[PDB]
């Protein structure tokens, strides 16, 4: 129906991701549907996605730094595996998550 309240989406985009470890190999985001305000994000067109940098930490010394979307109904898997190398993964975390919105990028050269 209707509403009188009309909201603009104030939400962090991690607000809305949750990581799951059966997610490809080490693990992934996935949509929080519990979250209104995050859905009407991508819903309206506001974004397309949550945009997060995650670092996976191995025993190498070396880290994955990996980007994607996280979008209603799409999963995000996070770059990496248990073991890499045989070395195995330490620690994860990277930048913060941000509203990925698109661009119509007209060339002009």
């Amino acid at each position: 129906g209707g509403g009188n309240s009309e909201r603009p989406p104030s939400v962090a985009a991690g607000e809305c991701v949750t990581f799951n470890s059966k997610l490809g190999e080490i693990g992934g985001y996935s949509w929080k549907y519990s979250n209104d305000a995050c859905n009407e994000t991508v819903a309206k067109g506001y974004a397309i996605g949550v945009a997060m940098h995650r670092t996976v930490n191995y025993e190498g010394g070396y880290s994955i730094q990996s980007s994607g979307i996280v979008k209603p109904g799409s999963d995000f898997i996070m770059k990496g595996g248990k073991t890499y190398k045989g070395h195995k993964k330490v620690s994860a975390g990277g930048d913060t998550p941000y509203w990925y919105k698109l661009e119509h990028h007209h060339h002009h050269h």
